């Protein structure tokens, strides 16, 4: 099973200048809980944005060019990325925009955080078709001293 996990600001913005400009510790904690002990697939730009391997997960990087770090696994196509995960129950796709586009048609589950924040950005989560997806979990949180925007955790499953 393939799942996508992402945090979206208003208008599906996910990034600007190869960064995420907000800081929401509660969402990063949600990301860690839902990805720990699973393989994670990311594109090369997202790898550069994170800047280090994510511990406790098999890190798989998509790039058309040879890898430059043997602490992670480098693959050259979507099918190779999936194969490199082995026989696991759930593969997590962690972006970015180009990678999400390619994996969306193959995904059964979306873990989305909706952040109430207006961000100028240059990268968006794919338009998906709402009729294809059932909301099975949602949890709203107001802003607090640690998290400066309100946010909604949602899990959707392909109908
Ligand atoms: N808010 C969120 O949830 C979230 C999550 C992830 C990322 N982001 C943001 O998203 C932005 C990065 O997204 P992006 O769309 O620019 O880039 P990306 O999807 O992270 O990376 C694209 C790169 O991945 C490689 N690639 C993708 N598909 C491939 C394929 N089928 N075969 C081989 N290589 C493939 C290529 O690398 P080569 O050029 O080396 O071939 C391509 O240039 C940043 O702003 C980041 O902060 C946000
Ligand atoms: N909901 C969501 N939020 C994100 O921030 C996110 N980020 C990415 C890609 N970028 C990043 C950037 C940093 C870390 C990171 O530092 N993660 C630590 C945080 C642990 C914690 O804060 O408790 C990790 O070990 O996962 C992960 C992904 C992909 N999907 C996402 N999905
Ligand atoms: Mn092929
Ligand atoms: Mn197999
Ligand atoms: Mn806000």
């Amino acid at each position: 099973m393939i799942s996508l996990i992402a945090a979206l600001a208003v208008d599906r913005v996910i990034g600007m200048e190869n960064a995420m400009p907000w800081n929401l510790p509660a969402d990063l904690a949600w990301f860690k809980r839902n990805t720990l002990n699973k393989p994670v697939i990311m594109g090369r730009h997202t790898w550069e944005s994170i800047g280090r391997p994510l511990p406790g997960r098999k890190n798989i990087i998509l790039s058309s060019q040879p890898g430059t770090d043997d602490r992670v696994t480098w693959v050259k196509s979507v099918d190779e990325a999936i194969a490199a995960c082995g026989d696991v129950p759930e593969i997590m796709v962690i972006g970015g925009g180009r990678v999400y586009e390619q994996f969306l048609p193959k995904a059964q589950k979306l873990y989305l955080t909706h952040i109430d924040a207006e961000v100028e950005g240059d990268t968006h989560f794919p338009d998906y078709e709402p009729d294809d997806w059932e909301s099975v979990f949602s949890e709203f949180h107001d802003a607090d001293a640690q998290n400066s925007h309100s946010y909604c955790f949602e899990i959707l499953e392909r109908r």
